[PDB]
C-alpha cells in the first residue's frame, strides 16, 4: 500500500507500508526518508495526532491517504 | 492583534488576542468557540508543537498568523 | 560538484551544487530534499555554523564534504 | 552530574553541572575550558539549537549526556 506524508514545506513523502502498520513503524521510515527521530516527529492525519503504537487500520488511513509531519522538541 | 486558526472541521475561525499569552490561554479562547478541552488540544504552527507555558510572542506569532488545532488523544 | 548533509539520525542528503552557490542556495535544496525552511535550518561545518550569504568557496568546502544539519526553531 | 561536550577542535570535553543550569550558564563553564565567550558559542543537543534561557532539565539532558559546541559568527 502506499501513503504520503507531507511535510510544513510541502513536500510530499511517498512510503510504501501495510494497513497494519503502526504509527511506530512509519516514524521509522520517516528517520530512514528524513533523518528526524521518531520521539521528535508528530503525526497528524484528519485534525487528529496518531498514537505510535495504533495501526493505520484503526485511523481508517487508506490507500493514498496524506499525513502531516509536525515536529515535538522535548523544550525547543 | 487577531489571529487566525484551521480547526478539526477545517474551518479556519479568527481569535482575538495579545502578542503576550501564553498558549495555554490561547487554548482557552479556542475551547470557547470549540469545546474542546486546553489539555486535549494541541496547536501548531510553523510546523511544530506549541508548549503551554510560552508565550505568543516567544515563537513570534505576528499579525494575521496562521496555526492548526489538532487532537491529541 | 558534490557534497553531503548529514542529519541527526545520520541519514546523508548528497546535492549537486557549485563552489559559488550560497549557503542560502543549500538550503533552498534542503527545503526541496527535506520540507524545512531555510529559517530553521542551521548549517554547521568544521564546528562553524555558516552564513547564508556565503558562497561554499569562502568556507573552504570542497568536493565531497560533509556539513551538519541542525534545527533552529523561533521560540521552540 | 557530569555532561560531555564535543568541542571546536573534536576533543570531548567533561563538564560539572546541574539539572537547573540555563544554557547560559553552561556556556560559561565552556568558556573556562575553552576560551570562547559565551555569546559567540551555540550549544547542540539532539539536532537542535538550545536557547540560552532554557534549563538543562527543560532539554531532558540526563546522566552523560553529550553535547556539540559549534562556533556561531
Amino acid at each position: 500500500m502506499q501513503i504520503f506524508v507531507k511535510t510544513l514545506t510541502g513536500k510530499t513523502i511517498t512510503l510504501e507500508v501495510e494497513p497494519s502498520d503502526t504509527i511506530e513503524n512509519v516514524k521509522a521510515k520517516i528517520q530512514d526518508k528524513e533523518g528526524i527521530p521518531p520521539d521528535q516527529q508528530r503525526l497528524i492525519f484528519a485534525g487528529k495526532q496518531l498514537e505510535d503504537g495504533r495501526t493505520l487500520s484503526d485511523y481508517n488511513i487508506q490507500k493514498e491517504s496524506t499525513l502531516h509531519l509536525v515536529l515535538r522538541l522535548r523544550g525547543g
